[PDB]
């Protein structure tokens, strides 16, 4: 049924080896991008994840839980009550570079690279667009993130808790 359930997640995936920081880098979709951040933090099985956007030389940060689903790699954003639930999996990682996440809302499948630090690596690069392809998405919408103006902490004053 779901496009996202026909991808597989990554074996055996270890949350504890994809903790840590992780680099927005492309995402391919048919739905201005700012730089962005992912601090992810386990919590039983699932991931406590705190995201990081340069907004006019403001930070924010928002927080939300990737609840886990039963299946290894794959996570849960919980319908926000305003907006559908989103579904996650983390198919291709070494966690020590680079991640390959499908993303789904309302049946639409977008896929997104995320790098431990830049550049990536060519081989990851065209990778990652080998799989938007096979994903039946277009090489016009990838779009390419900034490389640079990331920030890692907000104030009291824009963090939006989700959890």
């Amino acid at each position: 049924a779901s496009p996202i359930s026909t991808i597989q997640p990554k074996a055996n995936f270890d949350a504890q080896q994809f903790a840590g920081t992780w680099l927005l880098v492309a995402v391919g979709s048919a739905g201005r991008a700012e730089a962005t951040t992912l601090h992810v933090a386990p919590q039983g099985t699932a991931m406590a994840v705190s995201t990081f956007r340069k907004l006019d030389g403001i930070c924010w940060q928002v927080r939300q839980l990737y609840g886990d689903t039963g299946v290894l790699g794959r996570f849960l954003l919980q319908a926000r009550g305003a907006r559908g639930a989103v579904h996650v999996v983390v198919a291709e990682t070494d966690y020590q570079s680079f991640a390959v996440l499908y993303l789904e809302r309302a049946g639409q499948l977008s896929v997104k690279l995320y790098a431990r630090s830049l550049p990536v690596s060519d081989s990851v690069l065209s990778g990652f667009e080998q799989r938007v392809q096979e994903a039946h998405l277009t090489e016009d919408q990838i779009f390419y993130f900034p490389k640079y103006g990331f920030c890692e902490a907000a104030d009291q004053f824009h963090v939006l808790d989700e959890v």
